[PDB]
């Protein structure tokens, strides 16, 4: 009934990593997690992917807040994060920058990116550096599982990708 961080329909991969075929925006709206993770760039310019979807669900409040934050502080580091408002989706949004391997950024920074998750007991998150950032999503899930020690609920939008991640994980 009425709780916050109530996750449902996740496959338990390990003691602390869960995965679901779901839209992270729809999950955030239902669950109202303490922390939702944004797949951000260093400029917190929420064009496309997860960032575009989260911002649109806040009616652009996330972009307004992000514009103010970056004008004040300057860009993040690749592999870095910042905690900003979760607006109407969550208590907080953890903006995490994975490497963009399509722009020749170092894949090693994906581990740094996931390390940010360890400062929060429970997160709703997407797979970092997958899609337009061009990392292999199987590799991103492996780095997540090997790096994150806190409770992470992964939302994978694409049915085929979800099925491929689960089959490859539970047969290794
Ligand atoms: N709304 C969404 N919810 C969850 N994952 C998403 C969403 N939109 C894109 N993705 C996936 O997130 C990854 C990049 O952040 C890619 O695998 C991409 O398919």
């Amino acid at each position: 009934g009425h709780m916050v961080n109530s996750f449902s329909g996740y496959l338990k991969l390990t003691d602390n990593v869960y995965i679901k075929n779901a839209d992270i925006v729809e999950e955030a709206k239902k669950v109202k997690p303490t922390v939702v993770v944004n797949a951000a760039n260093v400029y917190l310019k929420h064009g496309g992917g997860v960032a575009g979807a989260l911002n649109k669900a806040t009616n652009n409040a996330m972009q307004v807040e992000s514009d103010d934050y970056i004008a004040t502080n300057g860009p993040l580091k690749v592999g870095g994060s910042c905690v900003l408002s979760g607006h109407n989706l969550a208590k907080h949004c953890l903006h995490v920058v994975g490497p963009n391997v399509n722009k020749g950024e170092d894949i090693q920074l994906l581990k740094s990116a996931y390390e940010n998750f360890n400062q929060h007991e429970v997160l709703l998150a997407p797979l970092l550096s997958a899609g337009i950032f061009g990392a292999d999503p199987i590799h991103s899930l492996r780095v997540c599982v090997d790096t994150v020690r806190t409770n992470v609920y992964l939302a994978v939008f694409d049915k085929n990708l979800y099925d491929k991640l689960v089959s490859s994980f539970l047969e290794m």
